[PDB]
């Protein structure tokens, strides 16, 4: 099965999913001195005080944070969206050492981790229409450094040793995705894909500029997890990060100048 690992990471994808060598994969990096400052960009806005965390999940691949979305609770509007876009869930992928872990990059410049919230078109009407279309997913990125901690942030760390193997949930309500965003909402932006199997080309990437710092005790317990189910042999998840792919005949937009 597909993995990070170097029987079956990234560079492997392509022998069951060809679409990996598509014409808009992601992640990109972001050559800040070619991107183009579009002004008819509108503002984000992020409506999230009646988000509805519902649990927390070790897929084996990642850990996702999943929301109630069979209301209009949590949506992503404007930025180059037309539309209503859900929030789903959201996850992170981080690095075994904190100058690598995230999957766009800056300048070729990688942050310690990215936060991904995904978010659905509601007008395809369930998750799984969404994701066939290509306008039906927006993807907020938001990067990770290392430094002061982020309060907002400690209760997903906290809950993390409960989940450490593959397939484990918990309970996971109440939580305020609010509390992981900037102070600035400026943006770059680009048409992209899922960065992993099966890396639907159906995604409008927003990803913020500016970073959130977390402290490297926090990073430290991300890397705790593990990859392989329990009872199997300890695999630490780490580096669940996919390369930068070409840009193709794509533009990146920015938001400011
Ligand atoms: N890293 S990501 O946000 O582009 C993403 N990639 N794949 C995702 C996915 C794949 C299968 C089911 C559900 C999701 Cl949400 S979400
Ligand atoms: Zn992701």
């Amino acid at each position: 099965h597909w993995g990070y690992g170097k029987h079956n990471g990234p560079e492997h994808w392509h022998k069951d999913f060809p679409i990996a060598k598509g014409e808009r994969q992601s992640p990109v990096d972001i050559d800040t001195h070619t991107a183009k400052y579009d002004p008819s960009l509108k503002p984000l806005s992020v409506s999230y005080d009646q988000a509805t965390s519902l649990r927390i999940l070790n897929n084996g691949h990642a850990f996702n944070v999943e929301f109630d979305d069979s209301q209009d609770k949590a949506v992503l509007k404007g930025g180059p969206l037309d539309g209503t876009y859900r929030l789903i869930q959201f996850h992170f992928h981080w690095g075994s050492l904190d100058g690598q872990g995230s999957e766009h990059t800056v300048d070729k410049k990688k942050y310690a981790a990215e936060l991904h919230l995904v978010h659905w078109n509601t007008k395809y009407g369930d998750f799984g229409k969404a994701v066939q279309q290509p306008d039906g997913l927006a993807v907020l990125g938001i990067f990770l450094k290392v430094g002061s901690a982020k309060p907002g942030l400690q209760k997903v760390v906290d809950v993390l040793d409960s989940i450490k193997t593959k397939g484990k949930s918990a309970d996971f309500t109440n939580f305020d995705p609010r509390g992981l965003l900037p102070e600035s909402l400026d943006y770059w932006t680009y048409p992209g894909s899922l960065t992993t199997p099966p890396l639907l080309e159906c995604v409008t990437w927003i990803v913020l500029k500016e970073p959130i710092s977390v402290s490297s005790e926090q990073v430290l317990k991300f890397r705790k997890l593990n990859f392989n189910g329990e009872g199997e042999p300890e695999e630490l998840m780490v580096d669940n990060w996919r390369p930068a792919q070409p840009l193709k005949n794509r533009q990146i937009k920015a938001s400011f100048k």
